[PDB]
C-alpha cells in the first residue's frame, strides 16, 4: 500500500554523466559509447547567448577547444558536429558502463525521471512530468544544463530529455536526445515565456483509479455521464478535453476496479464542482495530475482493495 | 529555481541488493564486502509469523538452508548469525561494488531515500521522513521486505533503513541495519499500530525559508512571538512543539534570508490560523513538513531571488 512519486533507480545513468568544458563555460554532457552530448550553448560566452549564430560560434572550435572529465579521467575529443540544439563529441574511448538505450521524444502528459547534475557529478533525482505547455516543473540551479530525464523498461533506458534552460515563471525547457526542442522556446535570448498551462485529465482519472485499487471510493457516485458533458465541464475547470482515445487507455485501470471510465468521469464532475469537504485521496487535498495510467499499474497491487 | 521531493541517486545502493530465499520464502537482501543482511522474518512461513521463537527457527537452519542470488551469479553462504531483527549471511565473495558506508540511526524527522526492490532487482526511488511515530509512508507491495533506506554525503552511503512491515492503516515500519526496530514494533502478528502523529514543525519552518530564498513572501508579517505564545498555538494544531535548540538549528536559513527565527513562527502562527486563503507556496496547498533544515541547503540556491 502507499502511493509515491517514484522515480526510475538512476544507476545506469549516473554511470554515463560527465563533465564538458568549453573556455570558462562547464555543463554536463552524456558519454554513451562513443559519443557526448551535451547543450549547444556550452560553445556560448554570456554575452553570445543574447544572439548566437551557433554555425559560426562552432567553426571557429578545434576538437581540442573542448575538455570532457569522466570522473578523474580526461577523455580526448577526436570530432564534433552540431544536431539541432546539441552538440555531439566524438572521443576516443567507448563508455565501458554504456546501458542498453534508446532515444525516445516523449508526448504531453508522459512522465520521465529527472537526474539533476552539476560539473558531471549526479546530485539528486525526481519524476517530472511534461506539462501540456512543454514545460517541466524542475528543481535546477546554475550548472544543471545538460542533466537528463529518462525512463527505464527491462534494463534499457529511455533517454527523452536534457536540460537546457529556465523561464522567467522558474519552469524548466530542454531538448530531445536529438536537440530538438519540446514547445516553442529557443536556446537563444528572447521574450519566450511558458504559455498558458492545462490539467492533464487523463492523469487525474488514472490517479481516481490508484485510489480505489488501494481501497478509497469516498468520491465515487451514482451517476454517469456523456463525454461532450464531462467536457463542458472540463472547459470550465481548464481541464484537457478528454477524448475517446483516453477512454480506451484507461480499460485495463476500469477493468481491474470494476468503475467505468464515464462514471470514474461523473466522480471526477462532482469533485470539480464541489470541491473534496475537507477531504483527501491518497494523502492529497488536491486532484494530482503527474501520474499516467503506465505510472499507476507500474506502482499499484495489480488485486484491488475491495 | 523549484523545489521537488528529491531522492539522492541510487547507483551505490543498487550494486549492492540481492535476493534471498529460505525454503518458499524470498525477499531482499543488501551485500556489502561478505555479508548479507536482511528481515530475520525470512526463516519464517506464513503461520510462523503468528508467535514465532526466532532463536528455534534459526538453529533448524544450516548455512545451506540460505540461497543468495546476486544477478544472475549464486553466492555461497558460508556462515549466519542473527543481530536483532536482522539476518548476517556470510558468503564466499566479497561485493566488488561495495561502497564507502556507514551504518547510522536516523532520528525522528529526519529523511532518507528508499529503493523499493522485489526480487533483488530495483524498481523506484523516493524520499521519505521518518515520521514522529517512527513510520514511513512508503510505497510498498508484497516482496518488498529487505529494500533499504538511505542518505549519500560525499561518496559514502549512510544506511538508516530496512523494510520489514505494513501496519493496518498502509504505513510502513523496520530497522535500522543493525536490526533495531524504529519505534515500538515487533516483527510477530499482535494488534500494534502506528500511534497519533504530529506535524514535524522543524521542517515546515525550513520549507517556509525555502520558499523566501526561491523569491516568495506573501506569508510574512509585522508579528513576532516568544517560543511559548508559539507553542500554545502548536499544540491547538497538532504541531510538535518548538524548542530553542530547533531555533539555533533555523541559523543559517535565517540569515540567508535575514528573517528571525521567531518572525518566521509568527508568520507559522498567522498561516495556522488563516489558512492560506486559497494561496500556494511553492506550488502547496498545504504547509509541507517532509524537508529538513539540511534538504532546503541542500537543493535551494545559497543566493536569495531579493
Ligand atoms: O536558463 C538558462 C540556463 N539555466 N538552465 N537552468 C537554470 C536554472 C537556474 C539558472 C540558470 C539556468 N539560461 C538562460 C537563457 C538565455 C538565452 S536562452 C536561455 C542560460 C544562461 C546563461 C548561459 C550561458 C552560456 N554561456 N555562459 C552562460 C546559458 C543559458
Ligand atoms: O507487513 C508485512 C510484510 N510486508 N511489508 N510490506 C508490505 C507491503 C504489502 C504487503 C505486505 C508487506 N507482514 C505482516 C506482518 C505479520 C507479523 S509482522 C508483520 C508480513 C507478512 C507475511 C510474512 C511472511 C513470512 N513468511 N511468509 C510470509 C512476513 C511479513
Amino acid at each position: 500500500s502507499g502511493f509515491r512519486k517514484m522515480a526510475f533507480p538512476s544507476g545506469k545513468v549516473e554511470g554515463c554523466m560527465v563533465q564538458v568544458t568549453c573556455g570558462t563555460t562547464t555543463l554536463n554532457g552524456l558519454w554513451l559509447d562513443d559519443t557526448v552530448y551535451c547543450p549547444r550553448h556550452v560553445i556560448c560566452t554570456a554575452e553570445d547567448m543574447l544572439n548566437p549564430n551557433y554555425e559560426d560560434l562552432l567553426i571557429r572550435k578545434s576538437n581540442h577547444s573542448f575538455l570532457v572529465q569522466a570522473g578523474n579521467v580526461q577523455l580526448r575529443v577526436i570530432g564534433h558536429s552540431m544536431q539541432n540544439c546539441l552538440l555531439r563529441l566524438k572521443v576516443d574511448t567507448s563508455n565501458p558502463k554504456t546501458p542498453k538505450y534508446k532515444f525516445v521524444r516523449i508526448q504531453p502528459g508522459q512522465t520521465f525521471s529527472v537526474l539533476a547534475c552539476y560539473n558531471g557529478s549526479p546530485s539528486g533525482v525526481y519524476q517530472c512530468a511534461m506539462r501540456p505547455n512543454h514545460t517541466i516543473k524542475g528543481s535546477f540551479l546554475n550548472g544543471s544544463c545538460g542533466s537528463v530525464g529518462f525512463n527505464i523498461d527491462y534494463d534499457c533506458v529511455s533517454f527523452c530529455y536534457m536540460h537546457h534552460m529556465e523561464l522567467p515563471t522558474g519552469v524548466h525547457a530542454g531538448t530531445d536526445l536529438e536537440g530538438k526542442f519540446y514547445g516553442p522556446f529557443v536556446d537563444r535570448q528572447t521574450a519566450q515565456a511558458a504559455g498558458t498551462d492545462t490539467t492533464i485529465t487523463l492523469n487525474v482519472l488514472a490517479w481516481l483509479y490508484a485510489a480505489v485499487i488501494n481501497g478509497d471510493r469516498w468520491f465515487l457516485n451514482r451517476f454517469t455521464t456523456t463525454l461532450n458533458d464531462f467536457n463542458l465541464v472540463a472547459m470550465k475547470y481548464n481541464y484537457e478535453p478528454l477524448t475517446q482515445d483516453h477512454v480506451d487507455i484507461l480499460g485495463p485501470l476500469s477493468a481491474q476496479t470494476g468503475i467505468a471510465v464515464l462514471d470514474m468521469c461523473a466522480a471526477l464532475k462532482e469533485l470539480l464542482q464541489n470541491g473534496m469537504n475537507g477531504r483527501t485521496i491518497l494523502g492529497s487535498t488536491i486532484l494530482e495530475d503527474e501520474f499516467t495510467p503506465f505510472d499507476v499499474v507500474r506502482q499499484c497491487s495489480g488485486v484491488t482493495f475491495q
